[PDB]
């Protein structure tokens, strides 16, 4: 019941959008309940699709978590925690390898593609696209090891773009090997930073489960529509504890030359076309200043 | 004040189209108001900037016939008449040239170019496009000469695709030599639907000023949304002097192979946005049955 | 302590394989032991990077039963059988999956990956690459469904190619989508014989856990180093259980097209590099008469 | 009635030129009789066919001041004059492109296609080739505003080279906005010049009314074949009226890059060609010196 | 001391034939005196740099009776005849082919090269460029075999047009293998009208020491500058011995496709210049009727 | 009688040359015994068509010094000799070409082409491939002139690597113009090290007729299998007239960045295969320290 006029205004404010990304790469992080529910999940893959068929080059970096302690609980594998971190044995390596890549990057893979042959689910294993290094956290304010977890180290830049020119929707799953070919489990938020600055990408775009970013949660008046890195910067000691990863990637992708960083509602229907080609979006994006 | 989830559903519905018009070639008859109302012309210039920016093909044919008219009164000619027809002297056709050309399209040039370095301005004349073969018109059912008139004979349906593959929008002006050089004007429906058919497109889109086809105007309840060639080839003896044309070139096109031809309202801000994009459209959509 | 004219002999006698070979497509069936013990599979991943290196274009298919099996088993998975069969239930099959192409196509593509980055993991539902369709099996002489299997239905031979033409090599899990996206396991020896077809591979190479083909086992003098597809074909209805299978995706490679084909000992160190670079290989080889 | 080895002679004398020449680009500027007497303006546009057909880059741009006061005066269009110069309004400034681009270059590219599909029509409003800045001029030795006209102030050069890489002759009516998208008329002599440094012309040729320069008008002993930059500009503010633009452009070319600058007879019939493939040409040659 | 408006006209007569030749391939068969005397030799060295700097693609094939003869002699090797001709031992084919290709071929490959990187040597060796078929001569009515002489039997047309799209000038001495990889020399005559047939040549040319063909010799009014194939091959079996080949050439080539077969005055400074780009020639053309 | 496995260990071990070479150039100088005997030469060719068929782009350079000689004699030419040195007039450079291009090229051509069609010979001349500089050499340690010889001066590295890339294998006679474009011929050892600098090639190979380098000769002891540069530079001065030049080459070659040049045995069937794809070689490796 949707009057000619109003199709008409939605429709041609996405002009300076498309005008912005086209023939460009945008980097999204895919996780939370977009992932979960059958409604958000196929509206996902079909904008991923949306995309493609308006000239632009999307990269979908892929988490699991929940998933991995699933498989790993029904396989008897007890855990070893240092903190709150469980300890990345071989075997839980191989459990998170074959979980991500052969289960949940599927699931979007064959998603993706029931509108085209798009997708491609890669890991850093293929072609050596890229490289983990070892990554210690922090438990009680001393450095602590805990496994083969790392962070993205080099990026086959080249290869990556390639397979973008192709035509194609890489579907990241966030193994990789070190330099002498062991493979580390990379945490997804940190690794699609480290891929949409290797790409030049002009926009990162991570699902979260919430509006947007509350500066002084819970107060609702702190929800921000647009902040730059310098203010961004100064909150992030403040921030609640399931923020600050999704924060600190923004942080390193805009510092590190992305145009926008968004943090954006998962749980809304078409979350990314709503972000990219709408003025107001719907969440927190991030610029440099 | 529009909900997002409202915008959303728009946006997700332009999602089919987009696929099916990605890297396809679309011609788009402009004229009528959608040339003369400022904010409709500009919307216009937009909606290609639009096309080109989803990876969309457009190309624009325009017509020109009261400009034409009234820089002829201007500069003191004289016209003869047969019938309803002005006989194009090689005077007439100098005029006709000067307008369409010099001033017609290098509006439409400009305003497209102020998205981009997109539009080009080109007739049949340049790199031999389009060649135009002689036309007489029926007066009292007697066919009638009315000099340098034309239609389009053959087209350099290479040349025209290299420019097209090279980013360019080809804002053509429908004048074209014949096989020993004399250039004719071309009735620009006509053209349209010739340009159309040679270069493959995958709609053809008329804009005019009405909602749509009335199969038996003026009943309000005869207006029809969709409707195929054999229907329509029926009704075109009924139809009224202004729709003939329009809907002649719909149904040349679509038998000689464009999947669709759309007779859309040039009055609706945007009307190519709302066609293309939208489900319901804003006219009559035409195609082969 | 080798003589240097012995060494240059076995060099030279490579020159007339290497010419057959340049720039063409090799099918790799990888299975069996060269999959298990550890100097087998790293001399096999070390041929796949020799291969490469002469600008020849292996593509290497493989199995895992054992493995998937395995993982059910862990998983507490109770089976359903038909005959010899498990039936594969939407659960078999997610687990099939995740075994094949985020277990033991990893362990390849890091092995080969230590050469270089070459090796790329994919199954049908990469870019759809390859269909499958849903197969019956013959159990007690009566057509017998097992669930969620079937054979390579189509291949995108230009992607394929593509993939290829890039410098990669494909290792491929054998999951495809049916017409309706359902994705199906197929068998890796069938699937090696249709892949080969698909893209006019020079040979199919299929490792197996003996000499090669004996005509009439166990008698050690039916063992043969040559043969034709009519001869073999009439000794297909002769052959025990296990050679079956491997004899079937012969026939239908080379009938189909495919030069030779090849049953090579897969407990021979770099068998692979024998069988094509010697006069004499180590196996049997099928071509067509 | 011309003896073979006297053809041989004239033939032969091209070598070296058509070496220099070769797949390089070549600015004319075409003006005055060559424009008006017919055979004069049939073998220019042989001519730029020649060049064509010896793999050579033809640029082509022209004027016409003399044809814009006549239309100018067939609409009763009374002009407002500063010194000896029209005021051009944004109405002047309509007629003259429609002039230029609508007739005057109409003519031109029909006639160097009779040869060919080489000449397309273009002027900087076209995929934004070239933009203009606004120039006064000095009336009474003040600066003095007369309008909407201006110099070229930056060039498409990738975008101009691209399509004489097609194979196109561009037939330039100096035409093109300013940084705002308002359209400004530019000198074609100033255009031509500003054109050929732009592109990295080899040469520079500027057709005119008269045999070459004559340093001491009306001295007929003052006539010069060849002279260098250094010695032409002492002599500019000497020369008369009619020669210090086609001086002026052929110094601003010269010092900025391009090998050599031509004034020519445009009344000998194929000026173009005895200027390039003769040692004595027909006018006056600037190199830098 | 000529007058520009002659050297307009000769260098305007260049325009058809400029068009007809541009991007064609113009095989050339040197011989004779233009390879004999300096002035001449150097005149039709220019002319090669000449067409390729038009955008032509000249190849040239030579022979070099005399010069066998003279090499044999100097090296004391006793000739065996049967009628007229030398049998050609694998000793004399030796000699052949070192004197065509390292001293005739060298001459040439220099002179042209003074002009440019242009010139490169080659025979049917070269790549297997082309290949030549053992042929016997007829002596007194019989067919007689005289050793290691053939005709072209392949061409490599596609090998041959790549290097010529490269920009380089083939200069071929006609040796060549047999299917055995026997070497064997080849008439010069015979092989160029091959070499043109082969390589879909525009026009072949051949340098004569006459000024073109009388079909009545000694009569100096049975002198012609035209005459179709039909004609000519009923006056074949009439002509003078040394006509013969250069006749029997032209047919073979303008029935096998070439549109034009020219026997020019090799006697006449730059020959080939004035036999294509003027409308008289010097010579006879032969045509297809 | 050869054990699969030890044909399995002598494969397996050219992994990491094929890898270290693949894509590369490797200059080969051809001279001695290889070039003698039946059976080495046909092997040498073979061995040729292997570099091509695993993607490694060899580059023949080749001598004839006897040759050059014998035919000298065969004419009766008298030599004038300076020290040990032939004066090469320009009768004896006329003989030198027309030996190496005309005979000695010749043979490896078509021995090489019995494989495949990859072949090319070409001088300097060709193309103005590369240019040769007059050199003086020191009779009695003054300098002395001895006529047409000469160094390389500069190399068409383009043109070169573009017909290597075209997938030929060129078979270089060393015969190249000076600046003035007279001819000259150049020492093969001396020409050899300057095209594989230039080319960038992996690997310089010169075949010589002994088992490699005796530092202190006749010593066996003093036989040496690697090499560096700076121990072997201390040396040359205390090595055997014979192997002077063949050090100097490497030592210039191996200076100007080609990673590791080889003298290896030419007495040695198929030394090439041996000395590329075996760890020992059959020879001296020098390399840079
Ligand atoms: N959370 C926001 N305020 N988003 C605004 C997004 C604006 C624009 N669509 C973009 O992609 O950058
Ligand atoms: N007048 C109509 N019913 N139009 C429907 C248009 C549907 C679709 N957007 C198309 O471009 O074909
Ligand atoms: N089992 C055999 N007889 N094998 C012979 C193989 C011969 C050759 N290397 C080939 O790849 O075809
Ligand atoms: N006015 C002259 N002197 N002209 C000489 C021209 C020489 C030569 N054809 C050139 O294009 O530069
Ligand atoms: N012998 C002659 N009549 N020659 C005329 C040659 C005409 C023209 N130049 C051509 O190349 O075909
Ligand atoms: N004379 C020697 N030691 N040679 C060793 C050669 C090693 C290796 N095949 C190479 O091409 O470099």
């Amino acid at each position: 019941a949707l009057p000619t006029h109003i199709k008409a205004q939605v429709l041609a404010e996405a002009l300076p959008w498309l005008k912005q990304l086209h023939g460009k790469v945008v980097v999204v992080k895919y996780g939370g309940n977009a992932m979960t529910d059958d409604t958000l999940r196929r509206a996902f893959a079909a904008d991923m699709a949306f995309l493609r068929n308006c000239g632009i080059h999307p990269v979908v970096v892929h988490g699991g978590g929940p998933q991995i302690t699933a498989m790993l609980r029904r396989l008897g594998i007890e855990g070893d925690f240092k903190g709150g971190f469980r300890v990345t044995t071989p075997e839980v390596l191989d459990v998170a390898r074959m979980v991500l890549f052969g289960q949940v990057g599927r699931e979007l893979v064959n998603l993706i593609n029931a509108h085209g042959p798009y997708a491609v689910g890669i890991t850093g294993e293929d072609a050596q696209l890229f490289t983990a290094v070892r990554r210690s956290v922090t438990v009680d304010g001393v450095a602590t090891d805990i496994g083969l977890v790392g962070d993205v180290d080099q990026v086959n830049t080249a290869a990556m773009l390639d397979l973008v020119a192709a035509g194609r929707i890489p579907v990241v799953s966030t193994l990789a090997p070190d330099a002498d070919g062991v493979v580390h489990n990379i945490n997804a938020d940190t690794a699609a930073a480290a891929v949409a600055e290797a790409l030049g990408a002009e926009k990162l775009l991570m699902l979260t489960d919430i509006d947007g970013l509350y500066t002084r949660w819970p107060d609702r008046d702190s929800l921000v529509s647009e902040i730059d890195t310098g203010t961004l910067a100064q909150l992030l000691p403040t921030l609640e504890s399931g923020m600050v990863p999704k924060v600190e990637a923004c942080l390193r992708a805009v510092i590190g030359g992305v145009p926008s960083a968004h943090i954006i509602d998962g749980r809304v229907t078409h979350c990314v076309l709503v972000e990219l080609f709408t003025d107001a979006g719907t969440g927190t994006k991030v610029v440099r200043g």
